[PDB]
């Protein structure tokens, strides 16, 4: 447990990231392939993230869950901060819904099964407000999900002003009105998810901030035609104003749409 830049084989860059690069590494001792992310002591001490980094780092060592990305550990150097992490070979959701408009029902109800595992074991955690939108969630090679919400592992490039709504459109009311919140915010974002996976955008989109903020502070959202009678009664249930009104991950793992969908 106290790693060095010398312990790795650097490949190719996997891509742009926020305040550096991913990169193929190998294990020069096991050969075994992982990815390393590259954080610019530079950028994150203006920024104003240098704690937060810090933050996220305690925590997300202590988390190990097949659709949780392993933090398997981290180092810096003079310039740079190194962070450790698990290879999810295939993409980010968000390149696999850019090129196919929306999932299909199974595919779906996959995501979501994955998703409340991941969460119920968070939870267990005394871990909440995962930030489980579709450019958080890496593919590995079954094509089995991976949250991968921390150390702006997967984070593009952006303006700060274009990060800094990174997530409005995932927020339920009740954090974005400023009152205080529990573990139901994450029953909210997978009613969100799963509403995005079936239709190509989240239920909420708008132009302006104060639109964004009516829309989702009283609700209001319509489902397309095709979407079935099970999953609008699923994300309905997901998206209700009182906090206390969502279900347990419990039910929606056992929820009849879910059941007749994944595996
Ligand atoms: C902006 O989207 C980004 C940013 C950085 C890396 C990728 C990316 N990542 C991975 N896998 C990863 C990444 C990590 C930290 N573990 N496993 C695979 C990819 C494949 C094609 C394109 C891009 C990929 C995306």
């Amino acid at each position: 447990r106290q790693w060095a830049l010398e312990d790795f084989e650097i490949g190719r860059p996997l891509g742009k990231g926020k305040f550096g690069n991913v990169y193929l590494a190998r294990e020069k001792q096991s050969k075994f392939i992982l990815a390393l992310k590259v954080l610019f002591k530079a950028q994150l001490e203006k920024a104003g993230v240098e704690h937060q980094l810090r933050r996220e780092v305690e925590i997300q060592s202590h988390l190990r869950h097949p659709n949780i990305l392993r933090l398997y550990g981290y180092f810096h150097d003079a310039t740079r901060v190194y962070l450790i992490l698990e290879y999810a070979p295939l993409g980010t959701v968000y390149r696999e819904l850019q090129k196919l408009s929306k999932f299909d029902e199974q595919r779906t109800a996959t995501y979501i099964t994955e998703l409340a595992n991941a969460l119920s074991y968070c939870h267990s955690k005394r871990v909440i407000h995962r930030d489980i939108k579709p450019e958080n969630l890496l593919l590995g090679s079954a094509g089995e999900l991976k949250i991968a919400d921390f150390g702006w592992s997967v984070h593009a490039p952006s303006s700060r002003r274009a990060a800094l709504c990174g997530t409005l459109d995932y927020l339920p009311p009740e954090m974005i009105e400023g009152r205080m919140h529990d573990e139901k915010v994450d029953l909210w974002s997978l009613g969100v998810l799963c509403y995005e996976f079936l239709v190509g955008k989240p239920p909420f989109e708008a132009n302006t901030y104060q639109e964004t903020y009516k829309r989702i502070s009283r609700v209001e959202f319509t489902f397309p035609d095709f979407v079935t009678e099970g999953a609008r009664d699923l994300i309905s249930r997901l998206l209700k104003h009182n906090p206390s009104q969502r279900p347990m991950l419990r039910e929606v793992l056992e929820h009849p749409w879910i059941t007749a969908n994944s595996s």
